[PDB]
């Protein structure tokens, strides 16, 4: 038949046969791209060789042999004569890129006599016996059997011998005797038989070899059986190789169709004259910028310019490309979507937008979403954070550039950032009576506490960089100096922080600032016109709320109400609550937080304008809200007129072997259902108050945590609804309210059409589902998540980004199950997978409703949200 | 057309028109059984009712009073008449017995002068004026609707004044002003009308109730809306009133078929005279044995045997039966099968398949399975018991009745105990340290620790009395004393327990000892013919295998390895492990595990004798493995030659938010494979020896815990495999093997295809699986499922109970994934479920091969799997 194409006789529809790089190489000659011309061997022959039983068919070797013969005559020279001679690369590839990798040979059909023609055409002897040298072993090594160590043990002697120290430190005369020996090596593994000196020998050789390591054991197996079986095999891709080193009017270089640094139209480069591209990375010899080569060589800088242009256009974006000259004659190695940064991207978008050449939705899908965080968090130069001096690393809770004096207390970072100066606060952990100080900061470092710790939280809201858990500090409160790494450190010494990779930097060199760019806020727009999923987010205060609808946030998805109990002048009122024995000590302490809370939240609306927004109640065990250190302990005690044994009783019997599933939550509201009334008290009068202040309507939101049955959200739901309708009462308002679950016990999403019958909404909180899911603790997982990821056990962080195999089965059913008895169930996920693209994806196709991010990921999520529903 | 039905011309295939009631009445009025004679008024008379506007059709009226006229023909005296009255019961009754429950008049047809016949007849006017002052009350409550308050005003006036103190002190001269009193009220509320004076306004207005009811608000709209609609009503049921106190030829009594506390065939029961029932009950006149009847009434003595013996036959079992004897003329009030004991039971069963009067499979479905448990622990005097005085409660963690001298440490126990002394051991909570002395107990007493706790499950294990978690206790250890309740005791103060209850009682007097017999060893053979699921045992000692086995074990579901690393001799190998910086130190550590390990399990094979052991391999986390008292930290510092804080440093480092979801089971196999590796061989070596040493076959089953993830329980496999292969080229044994995993991770279950493609069987460990699924742990949950089944939120104990409706879907889903991989998937399950008779039945119709739980309940199991074979 026919098992032999050239370039020029292919294109992308003839994958099957000519196989992925094949046909990539037709296409590319199609579009008049002067590409070292050649031929393929199809994947038909590589059926018909294991048909044969390891004996090609001469059949095919003619043509093969008829296919040389085509380029010789195109090429002007035979296939190694003495004057010019010519040499090919060898390529495997088959109808699919795939893991388990194809071969690549190079200088094909060197041998003793072609090897002088070389040296003396290049003008370089070394560089020609080097080649020569390096061909022999790879033939050696990959046609035949013969380890590189033989080979490598000779180069050794002799460069130990001439005492010289590196591979390259060879002369020209050194690597004429290397050739021999290695010559000699194959004669001396090969029954004495010549190093294959026919070129003819060489091809087919190489020929053999790529069919015969089809059929090696492990990756090969595996991708036969399981993917697609029938007539599978891989074809071999001959090429004419070039050079840019054989004189004046030769050469060889590399640039971009446009800027990659700032996305400006027009051609961007390198190059160099009598060089190979090795010599341009090297630069050695300063390389000339790709525009002066209309000055050396018009001719072919024309030819360039056009071809470039009309790479760009098929490609249809911008284009890096390495090309070579050879003795006045242009070729064309290699074009592929050139690299560029978050900003370039945009810009670059836009503008083939703009020039007609792509179209909105097509620009939308190829931007990046995971890069558009660096438009949002300032950065060094590049090279100032490699030059940089790494003291330590841990979790990047928070990410940015931040550079600053280190303070040891909240107000006294406050206080030097007062006076003018940049701040790095430096704790154990934080906690809501430092917030002023973390506000003030640059950055925040701490000793102990994961992405959901104190630190890690109010910074994603803040958008202020984190690094947290950091084990290897060791601070001193009162001297107020810290060691880490290399040396102590005391206050005022400055540091870097790197919140993205969680990397802590010695000394003082501030970034820049947050830069903006019309170009994104055209793609959020165009992001929004195809989007489906609303986007919500994580919120506990107003600032929080108002940077989040800056960026396009459409309400809270999450609200915590923790802080609301926790700060200075609320602790009181809990601990209080807490130490009591009676239900009627309860509910009147728990009522003097009504004002502080009411008043917290008039604020959050006040700031949401009408926006929605979703309020999780009380979520964790009373034992965090109890003095933990016999002082404060005492101090509680003396408030209230205990003893410090009493406060100590109490303290104890809260005491939970494990509080991530203790007391809390929903299970809190069942026995002390005074809690909710209180929360819920709180939250309808501040709804109330505020809409009649403006008249913006409000519809609040009333989210259960840790619910597991239908009749537990029941109990809970009960008192909330009858508390909510007296102060309706009360004021005379008809406002509208909805109660609904948080999502995180598997058990309610396995029950979740029973408990969407009470259920008005549903958030996946997923967070405490992966979990439970998972069957561990994020604090814990540390000391072997480390071991597992080596292992390659698991390939991704479950808690960064949604396990959608094993976790979203729950999410999924829940949704299901939901409609099945509330059709009109809205459904968002609060959960840090929110702002992780590949889990909004999910959430798309699942069909939630909307997602929830922290503030500085708002951009991501409407980005992602996009994406997917245009994937979908 | 026909709304009235005799008891004589009905059936129980005509339940949907007279009612469930009228149906049963009519079925036992064809089965002979003089019963009061009456009448049904039919579900279509109470359509035809709400179809009239309420108004009783004239058509029916008469029906009624036609009735009426029949039951008078044959009772032989008029409806109210002055001499002989008769008197009526009314009781509604709807198709289906329900929640929401129906009415119940009697005496119907008193009045002004039927009270006086009736005072007349009985001799009693005291008992007759009783009856019509209650009657006056509960028809004007019922009928009408004048509240209890205005008649119990009247009745504590008159008591009060009077100077009486009960309902009771009231003479006949009393009763009559108060039913004077009654007749006023009622008057006084219907505007003047008299107190239906009438019979037959007393009849219809009892009717017109009836139907009325059943349209009030909630039980009523619920049953309707959801049950099945169409058109559902209610009879009413109108019957004559008998009396056994109209004289000497007059008479009541209570008589069973066959005795109830032993199980003998013939009559048992009392009766007496010229009494009503209540009367017998009373037994103020001492009762007078049934078998004496025949001498007072020889023609009544005789129907009343045969139609006993009619009744017998008809329901085919032991019957309960209330008879009443007026004026030589005998009547049957009520039938049931009688109550008993499980011994009995078992007793009657045997006995009812050898007289042919039941079939073998009917033998075993109707024995109450969960109460076994009292053939196997011994009980004293249920007088006694209450008699007994209650110092305390707990958990019940092992059944039994335990009685002896406390001792508060496990060598003075075994030391009284070895002296003769029944020995009570208290303690804060028990370790393996205290074995000896465990086993010397009549029971086992702790402060601290659920049913999950070292003394709950050695105690199950040991068939010993286990009440665990007393906190109320306040033990003094120097002092050998502890208070509890009224009093402080001593060591040798002798103290009672209940395993079955977790009650605590003050004082000295033993049970009996565990009864054996062979209508159990009966019983259990026909239990065997009908079940599918083979039983095994959760057993860690030859012991408890022996007992078990003895119990019908078929072989060993879940053998823990905890204690092989914790016992006094092993600790060390463990700790010295633990504190090891190197691999190669880790494993000479382990490798001196390896003989104690081994020789422990060849005592299981050996007790084993072929039958098969699941073994889990290392469950818990490092940190309970390591010294928590500084004094101990010390020691073992001073035994490794570290210092006091190098080893508290370890033990902090190894501390764990969340114990239960850190790092343990298949996790630290996954870091530290040194501990697989050795518990590996010292199994393997086991088998192969003692199957050399008897010949005897074995297949050793490997259960890796807390899997979550296919590739992780691979990397596990692989090493256990790599290393029971090489054990077996040392040895030179073909011997097969088994590796599974356990399923306690949610996770596990949604993915249980891909984890079967490695795991060739699935233990569940429904403890485990049931926390994480519901969120939270066993041993905080305490502090709420209390309230939780106070407000009806549960109504079962998860951790006691398989919760189908949550839990379940995910055994089931694992089960059914399972065996789409591998379809020869031998699924068991191994948590405290697995003697829980309703989570057998579940595990049997999800398709499981077998179940597991402690030895003594392995005769729960093996019945409760014979039943659900049959139920299904």
């Amino acid at each position: 038949a026919k098992w032999v194409y050239k370039f020029e006789e292919g294109n992308a529809s003839m994958r099957n046969l000519l196989g992925g790089k094949g046909c990539n190489l037709a296409e590319m000659t199609i579009l008049g791209m002067p590409i070292p011309q050649g031929f393929t061997v199809t994947t038909e022959a590589c059926t018909e060789y294991y048909n044969s039983g390891k004996q090609i068919t001469q059949e095919i070797q003619d043509q093969i042999f008829e296919a040389i013969t085509w380029l010789e005559e195109l090429n002007g020279k035979k296939f190694g004569d003495t004057e010019d001679p010519l040499l090919v690369s060898v390529r495997s590839g088959a109808r699919a890129s795939m893991p388990g990798m194809m071969d690549t040979i190079l200088n094909l059909g060197l041998n003793d006599v072609a090897v002088e023609g070389f040296a003396k055409k290049t003008g370089n002897p070394r560089f020609a016996y080097d080649s020569y040298r390096r061909f022999i072993q790879m033939y050696s090594d990959v046609v035949m059997e013969v380890p590189k160590s033989h080979f490598e043990k000779i180069i050794d002697a002799m460069k130990e011998e001439k005492g010289v120290h590196f591979d390259t430190d060879l002369t020209a005369d050194d690597l004429k005797e290397l050739a021999e020996k290695f010559k000699a090596v194959y004669k001396e593994a090969m029954n004495g038989e010549e190093f294959p000196q026919e070129p003819k020998d060489q091809l087919m050789g190489a020929v053999k070899a790529v069919f015969r390591s089809w059929d090696n054991p492990e990756a090969i197996v595996y991708r036969r059986m399981n993917d697609i079986p029938g007539d599978w095999g891989t074809a071999v891709n001959v090429q004419t190789m070039v050079f840019g080193n054989k004189g004046e009017t030769s050469g060889t270089g590399v640039a971009f169709t446009r800027n990659p640094d700032t996305g400006e139209k027009g051609i961007y480069g390198r190059y160099l004259i009598n060089a190979q591209g090795e010599d341009v990375v090297a630069g050695v010899r300063t390389p000339q910028p790709i525009t002066q080569l209309e000055n050396d060589m018009p001719d072919c800088y024309k030819q360039f310019m056009d071809l470039a242009m009309k790479l760009e256009k098929h490609f249809r974006d911008m284009q890096d490309m390495e090309f070579t000259i050879e003795e006045g004659k242009l070729y064309f190695l290699q074009t592929r979507n050139g690299k560029r940064t978050a900003p370039a991207a945009l810009q670059i978008a836009c503008d083939l937008v703009d020039e007609g050449m792509i179209t909105e939705e097509e620009a939308v899908v190829r931007i990046e979403a995971k890069s558009l965080d660096q438009l949002l968090h300032p950065t060094f130069n590049p090279a100032a954070l490699k030059a940089g001096e790494v003291i330590g690393s841990a979790l990047p809770a928070s990410p940015g550039a931040a550079a600053g004096k280190v303070y040891f207390t909240a107000d006294e970072a406050k206080a030097a950032h007062e006076k003018g100066e940049r701040v790095i606060l430096v704790r154990l952990e934080t906690s809501p009576e430092d917030i002023e100080g973390m506000h003030a900061a640059e950055g925040i470092l701490t000793v102990r506490g994961g992405m959901t710790s104190h630190a890690a939280v109010v910074a994603r809201g803040m958008g202020t960089c984190c690094v947290s858990g950091c084990g290897e500090i060791k601070i001193n409160e009162e001297a107020k100096t810290f060691e880490l790494g290399g040396h102590t450190f005391a206050e005022g010494d400055y540091i870097s922080l790197d919140g993205s990779t969680g990397k802590i930097y010695k000394g003082d060199i501030e970034t820049q600032e947050a830069s903006v760019s019309g170009s994104f806020e055209r793609i959020m727009v165009w992001a929004d016109k195809f989007r489906t999923l609303k986007v919500r987010t994580n919120a506990d205060t107003p600032e929080d709320t108002l940077n989040a609808v800056k960026l396009g946030a459409e309400g809270i998805g999450l609200c915590r109400t923790e802080h609301m109990f926790f700060e200075a002048d609320r602790i009181m009122k809990i601990r209080k609550m807490i130490l009591s024995d009676s239900v009627e000590a309860r509910e009147e302490a728990l009522n003097e937080l009504i004002p502080f809370q009411k008043g917290d939240f008039k604020a959050m609306y006040k700031a949401l304008e009408g926006r929605p927004m979703t309020v999780r109640y009380l979520d964790p065990p009373l034992h965090e809200f109890v003095p933990h250190t016999e002082e404060e302990q005492a101090e509680l005690a003396k408030n209230m007129g205990l003893t410090l044994a009493e406060v100590k009783a109490k303290v104890d019997e809260l005491h939970e072997f494990n509080p991530m599933m203790g007391h809390r939550g929903c299970r809190l509201a069942v026995t002390y259902p005074e809690i909710a009334k209180m929360q819920t008290r709180a939250v309808m009068e501040a709804a109330i108050e505020v809409k009649e202040e403006t008249g913006i309507d409000i519809v609040p939101e009333i989210m259960i945590p840790l619910v597991g049955e239908k009749k537990e959200l029941k109990f809970v739901k009960d008192v909330v609804v009858e508390v909510a309708e007296q102060v309706k009462k009360e004021k005379g308002s008809d406002m509208q309210y909805h109660i609904g679950t948080m999502i995180e016990i598997p058990r309610a999403a396995l029950t979740a059409d029973a408990i969407a019958e009470e259920a008005e909404f549903f958030s996946f909180g997923t967070n405490d589902l992966t979990q439970m899911t998972f069957g561990f603790s994020r604090d814990d997982a540390g000391k072997f998540l480390d071991s597992y990821y080596k292992a390659k056990i698991y390939e991704s962080d479950p808690f960064a980004r949604l396990d959608q195999t094993g976790v979203g089965q729950l999410v999924e059913m829940a949704v299901k199950k939901g409609r099945q008895t509330r059709p009109g169930l809205k459904c968002g996920i609060c959960g840090e997978h929110g702002g992780d693209p590949s889990s909004v994806e999910f959430c798309h196709k699942v069909g939630l409703n909307y997602v929830s991010c922290s503030p500085f990921r708002v951009p991501i999520a409407r980005l992602a949200a996009a994406q997917a529903a245009l994937n979908n």
